[PDB]
């Protein structure tokens, strides 16, 4: 059934990872799951991977239970207390007097991966990109984003291994060749062929969300990624077979089935991301954040009203 059962999820990870050829740390997971049973239990658990061969199986909860997932992570020993990105997660978490809420991304065979932050609103790039905790080099980048017209952040994702953060913007679209070209420009990636850009654009909500990855010491834009939400299996774009596999193999028990696809472009190689819901009503949490689903509205009224 559609309920969350910890013994079965344990099995589902091991199974899916084995399925897609990604490594597994049995102890480590048993701990991830012990530490955050309740969060997984009460939110929307979901799967992700990339088309990178033999890439990790990541699993994630999007909270409904608000709590300090970081202190927790440190407690269970999944995360080092002396980690030098902590002070940013705290900066960000502490905005709007504790309004934001933490979620957890983990890996089949590496453990804790990222901490996610939903800020509550369509917050100013400024608020996010200028907290004291971020070096000069990183703050320095707001002007580039504002310049591309990327005023508003909705989430931000501290990546714990690579001491870098993913910033989720929303653009006043629709997304043209040139606005795409300009954003891709930031990755330093080689420009792609016309249709690669056409395909992505085809899948875009009029008002589109784009994730930019900054190195939290250097402030460089390692890579960028464009997202298409709750795309049905029948109406997917041309995908790599690993991702094909992943969508076939990874179990979903949501009443409303929900796949996400993302084209990450980056100077060390372009890949395709995929998310897929397990338990928890992913779609329901996502509509509740005012995301937008493939072939629906697309249009942001709160956003154009500040433009």
């Amino acid at each position: 059934d559609q309920e969350f059962d910890c013994e079965r999820f344990r099995a589902d990870i091991r199974a899916t990872a084995a399925a897609i050829g990604a490594p597994i740390a049995h102890r480590l997971t048993d701990t991830v799951l012990e530490a955050f049973r309740d969060n997984f239990a009460q939110g929307a658990t979901l799967w992700k991977t990339t088309s990178q061969p033999g890439d990790q199986l990541s699993y994630r909860f999007f909270s409904r239970l608000k709590m300090d997932t970081v202190s927790r992570a440190i407690d269970a020993g999944l995360l080092d207390a002396a980690h030098p990105t902590l002070a940013v997660v705290d900066a960000w978490s502490s905005l709007y007097g504790g309004a934001p809420v933490q979620s957890g991304d983990f890996d089949a065979g590496r453990g804790m991966a990222k901490t996610w932050l939903y800020f509550g609103g369509l917050r100013p790039a400024e608020d996010i990109l200028t907290v004291p905790a971020l070096p000069a080099s990183v703050q320095a980048r707001l002007k580039d984003f504002l310049a591309l017209g990327l005023a508003h952040v909705r989430f931000a994702a501290v990546d714990w291994r690579h001491h870098s953060a993913n910033v989720y913007f929303r653009g006043k679209g629709p997304l043209d060749t040139v606005q795409f070209a300009r954003i891709h420009a930031l990755s330093g990636s080689t420009p792609p062929a016309a249709h690669v850009v056409e395909e992505v654009l085809a899948y875009m909500p009029e008002d589109y969300c784009v994730a930019i990855t900054l190195d939290l010491h250097s402030g460089d834009i390692e890579r960028v990624c464009f997202y298409a939400l709750k795309v049905p299996k029948n109406a997917l774009p041309r995908i790599p077979t690993r991702i094909a596999r992943f969508l076939e193999v990874a179990p979903s028990h949501d009443v409303e089935e929900c796949n996400v696809i993302g084209w990450s472009f980056g100077r060390s190689g372009d890949y395709v991301k995929a998310e897929r819901s397990y338990t928890g009503n992913m779609a329901e949490i996502l509509a509740g954040w005012n995301c937008f689903f493939h072939g629906e509205e697309g249009r942001d009224h709160d956003l154009r009203a500040l433009h």
